[PDB]
Formats: structure tokens, sequence, C-alpha cells
């Protein structure tokens, strides 16, 4: 498609549970994306991950 959908669910970087609430209802820690980009052609976001966390509440649709 044109826009770029969302990433798969992630995992929480604490425990390892994996959900796509963004939140580990186990601990209560935000969740990861476990499987990070390892090849990277321009990495323009790259170091931009590090100032990328942002506070945004958005509402999930269903498909
Ligand atoms: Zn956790």
């Amino acid at each position: 498609g044109s826009h770029m959908v969302e990433m798969r669910m992630k995992k929480c970087p604490k425990c390892g549970l994996y959900t796509l609430k963004e939140i580990c209802p186990k601990c209560g820690e935000k969740t990861v994306i476990p499987k990070p980009p390892k090849f990277s052609l321009e990495d323009r976001w790259g170091k931009y991950r590090r100032m990328l966390k942002r506070a945004l509440k958005n509402k999930n649709k269903a498909e």
C-alpha cells in the first residue's frame, strides 16, 4: 500500500511477553520491538530512535 502500516506486535524488553497494547500487562512496562532492523539502507531514523519516544494516545481500529 501507499501508506506504511504500523509494525507488528511488540515484546516487553523487561520480561519478554508479546502483545499489541504497547504495554506489558505483567509488570506494566511499555513493550518494544523484539525484532529490530538489522540492515539499514540509509538509517536516517536510526539514532533518531533514541529520541523517537513520545507521548501520544491513539485508538486502534478493527480490521
Ligand atoms: Zn514486563
